[PDB]
């Protein structure tokens, strides 16, 4: 499996051409992640929403080379309309892969879950600048200074859904892995609202990560659906 | 460009493997067909309409060895919110390729349009047994009986919106091609309400056509949206 990264002759746009099981990053046309364009989406009656049956668990945090990762236990999951998947991690981008009209923000943060059956849901955490986030700063005092180590902390524990943002609404859409290969048949949820972060922890992820974002795709056939009415 | 058909090696479950270029009819995570389920479908509050604007023309009819197929002359589109998408062609499968709550309908129909950028929409009207279907009764009468000529009726002229239904409620999906190469991309638009035919029409058409249906897809990350909301 060939090394890819996000500068160079391995970047975003090269993805595609850099092995065959990597194509799809070029032939996708439902890639993710996409310009989010709040007027153009689609408000909905009945969108299924979401339980959250998240444990408290011990810290396992990993720098894997592409992003910083917290390796969740097996034992938490969602709901989606009674279907369940497992949350299997969360990491983090600087800056944010999606957009909003055509703007990053500086942080984005994807809890990946998977089913029996392989498929994959994405929820995904826009962060901006403003108060600090002391659940953040849990996490941030234990970066790891080695790359891809695993460094577990048993006395550490933080809810991953201490990093949702006090409003509910989101967006849902069908894409795909930001990251090689690229794979598609991904149920994406981006919350509608941004949590807070300070000015100084969003610089020290940014310096730590460096830039770590696709590139916006093209949105296509696809519908933007609201989680609300219009 | 390699043979292929709807039975045997040839089938739908090999159309991936006998070419490279048709890879996505097997790799693909949002193909087309799929068996629409009016309960798990999503109501909207703001999902664009279409506009028609067909015209008039002579009947240019030629069976392309997989089906039958009405080729439109240039002049002809839909606007999907304000979004123009030239009308190609119509073209018929028997049984239907889209099921509802897992049942085929006898016979389905495909309204292919293609925009500037090569983006693709297809509005497809589903066939029930009922009435006598004039507008379908006219078509039949010039049913080609060689493969792959035009076979052109300067005199016979057949407005495309007669098929439609009275009800415009309408299900959208991100989809595919129904055929090989199973190009992703396109924007799917089936009309709730069935069309009556004859039940000696729809036997005849099949007859004519064959089984020229593909299997439905599983939907995997897709919501199947409605047109009306709940
Ligand atoms: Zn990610
Ligand atoms: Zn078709």
């Amino acid at each position: 499996p060939p090394h890819w990264g996000y500068f160079g002759e391995e970047g975003p746009q090269y993805w595609g051409e850099l092995a065959p099981e990597f194509s799809t990053c070029k032939t996708g046309k439902n890639q993710s992640p996409i310009n989010l364009k709040p007027q153009t989406a689609v408000g909905t009656t009945s969108l299924p929403g979401f339980d959250v049956y998240y444990r408290e668990t011990a810290l396992k945090l990993i720098n894997n080379g592409h992003t910083l990762q917290v390796n969740i236990p097996l034992g938490s999951y969602i709901k989606i309309n009674g279907h369940r998947y497992e949350l299997l991690q969360y990491h983090f981008h600087t800056p944010s892969e999606h957009q909003r009209d055509g703007f990053n923000y500086p942080m984005e943060m994807h809890l990946v879950h998977k089913d029996g059956d392989g498929n994959l849901a994405v929820i995904a955490i826009l962060f901006q600048e403003g108060e600090e986030n002391e659940t953040l700063a849990k996490l941030m005092s234990f970066l790891p200074q080695t790359l891809k180590k695993q460094e577990i902390h048993e006395s550490v524990k933080i809810h991953p859904a201490k990093f949702f943002p006090a409003d509910k609404k989101f967006y849902k859409y069908s894409g795909s892995l930001t990251t090689p290969p690229c794979s598609e048949g991904v149920y994406w949820m981006v919350f509608k609202q941004p949590i807070q972060a300070s000015v100084t922890q969003l610089e020290k992820m940014h310096e730590y990560l460096g830039s770590n974002a696709r590139p916006v795709q093209r949105q296509n056939a696809r519908t933007l659906l609201k989680s609300w009415p219009d």
